């Protein structure tokens, strides 16, 4: 097999990488939308934990993946920070309102009228009725900044009672995950729900066990069995055409580059993979 960077389908998108020298990098949809992950050819992994695995938080992970919504918590009422664009194909599930003014109308289908009307007058926070957030999954862990006690985790569904006790404790801004059921899919969110690591440790220690079956590891052993996979060029290389066709594919400038994979590599193959499940873009 000639070395490169191949994304296409079976509809089940799949991306691969396959090196001159060491082992293959595979990346697929099952009919969930939930992301996995292959190294060697061996069995589906939730994709995420190559990400704890090169030292990303769930945060972080997050952040990689997906923009956000920033609610307001003031006034003892709800508030959201408004991008008009957002509402497009909508009908509006309460009214749609700032500085005295109706915008949309609960229960209205939301036009690309009234999003002009909204953009026009620079409309960038509207009140929003506890059930809206409720629907909502937080983006980053939060603490009671006076008891010093987590009231939720990062990826965590909202709740009422999540909702309730975040006002409770002071907090003013909630951050939560921009998706939907079109361009901007929650897969990551999704697969962070199946993969049963949760930090680096985990993580390495998951794949670990998958490739040396029955001694558990050192922490030392993990790491470094980790690290000749991909990152080190005595155990992995893409060849200089490998390395070239890569570069091609994923839009880099320049054909020159290392025979080892960089974390960027491996975040940027499973961006395109998801741009092509969200529609923008195609297989090879």
């Amino acid at each position: 097999m000639s070395p490169g960077v191949f994304f296409d389908s079976d509809v089940l998108y799949n991306a691969r990488i396959i090196p001159y020298r060491g082992s293959w990098l595979d990346f697929e949809f099952d009919p969930k939308d939930n992301l996995f992950v292959r190294i060697d050819r061996r069995r589906k992994l939730p994709a995420t934990i190559i990400l704890r695995a090169l030292n990303y938080t769930t945060e972080q992970i997050l952040d990689l993946f997906f923009e956000k919504v920033i609610f307001e918590i003031r006034d003892n009422k709800l508030q959201m920070e408004l991008v008009p664009e957002r509402l497009r194909g909508e009908t509006a599930s309460f009214d749609i309102e700032a500085n005295g003014k109706v915008y949309v109308e609960k229960g209205r289908r939301i036009t690309a009228r009234h999003i002009r009307q909204l953009e026009k007058d620079d409309v960038k926070l509207i009140e929003v009725p506890v059930e809206y957030i409720a629907g909502k999954v937080v983006a980053k862990d939060y603490i009671d900044e006076s008891t010093g006690e987590l009231i939720c985790a990062a990826n965590m569904e909202l709740s009422l009672d999540l909702l309730a006790k975040l006002s409770q404790s002071g907090h003013k801004r909630i951050e939560t995950l921009f998706t939907n059921d079109l361009d901007h899919g929650p897969y990551i969110s999704e697969t962070l729900r199946v993969d049963p690591t949760n930090d680096r440790l985990s993580a390495l220690v998951e794949i670990y066990r998958m490739m040396r079956p029955g001694e558990p590891p050192t922490r030392e052993a993990a790491e470094s069995l980790f690290e000749n996979l991909f990152f080190s060029e005595d155990r992995y290389d893409l060849s200089a055409v490998g390395r070239m066709k890569f570069n091609r594919s994923l839009l880099r400038e320049e054909i020159e580059g290392s025979g080892i994979l960089s974390k960027d590599d491996i975040i940027d193959v499973m961006k395109k993979l998801i741009d092509i499940r969200n529609g923008k873009g195609e297989v090879d």
